[PDB]
């Protein structure tokens, strides 16, 4: 059997590519909300969001916020680059390419389910200038392919509520009515504004990521 060396060639030529593709679009505009994103590597490095009530809120230029998931993505690909570039042997370094691959696609797929003292609580929140009103969170993520900011308009229980409150647990995207705790006051989710753009070279990667995994379990069927 030679078509190992054949296989492990054209993986690494793939899957380099699929590197490149995190290391051309950097600005991506994103109906209540509009957004104007400018998304490098992992950085997102400008973020130029209004809303419709237009209150405008943008990053300090300075400073960037980084996607942990693009971030994961990018370090998953390296391990398997560098699983290739260093019978039964064969299975375990395709189980161990394919490892990788997967984990890089789930971090990807999968964005961080956040309670909503997360989203308030995070950096993201005070990466805006102006800052945000106290009635507003935002929230940005990666869902497979696309580039994801949500808005959340807030409203404070009234006093003298006949409304029973439940804290809501984590989510990916809260609906409206959830409930949640915020310092002296009990919060609900009155209004939910999502918008989102397909990122071009993630898709590219999420390609990659598949034919590779293909590729991998031909040669283990192989064997």
């Amino acid at each position: 059997h030679d078509e190992v060396h054949a296989v492990l060639k054209q993986l690494q030529d793939i899957l380099k590519e699929a590197s490149l593709r995190f290391t051309k679009q950097e600005n991506f505009i994103l109906d209540q909300v509009k957004g104007v994103l400018t998304l490098q590597g992992d950085a997102l490095s400008q973020a130029d969001v209004n809303l419709k009530m237009l209150l405008h809120f943008a990053f300090r230029e300075d400073k960037q916020w980084k996607l942990q998931q693009i971030q994961d993505a990018r370090n998953h690909v390296s391990q398997a680059i560098y699983l290739l570039t260093s019978g039964a042997e064969v299975l375990k370094l395709m189980d161990a390419v394919m490892l990788q691959l997967t984990r890089a696609r789930n971090r990807l797929t999968t964005p961080a389910t956040l309670t909503l003292p997360e989203i308030a609580a995070s950096g993201l929140t005070r990466m805006f200038a102006p800052a945000l009103p106290s009635d507003l969170l935002v929230n940005v993520y990666i869902n497979l392919n696309k580039l994801c900011l949500t808005v959340y308009q807030l409203h404070a229980l009234q006093p003298n509520s006949t409304k029973n409150f439940r804290p809501a647990g984590g989510a990916v995207l809260h609906s409206p009515g959830a409930m949640f705790e915020w310092g002296s006051q009990r919060l609900e989710v009155s209004h939910v504004h999502k918008v989102e753009c397909v990122i071009p070279w993630l898709n590219d990667a999420l390609v990659y990521f598949t034919v590779s995994l293909q590729l991998c379990q031909q040669l283990k069927d192989k064997i």
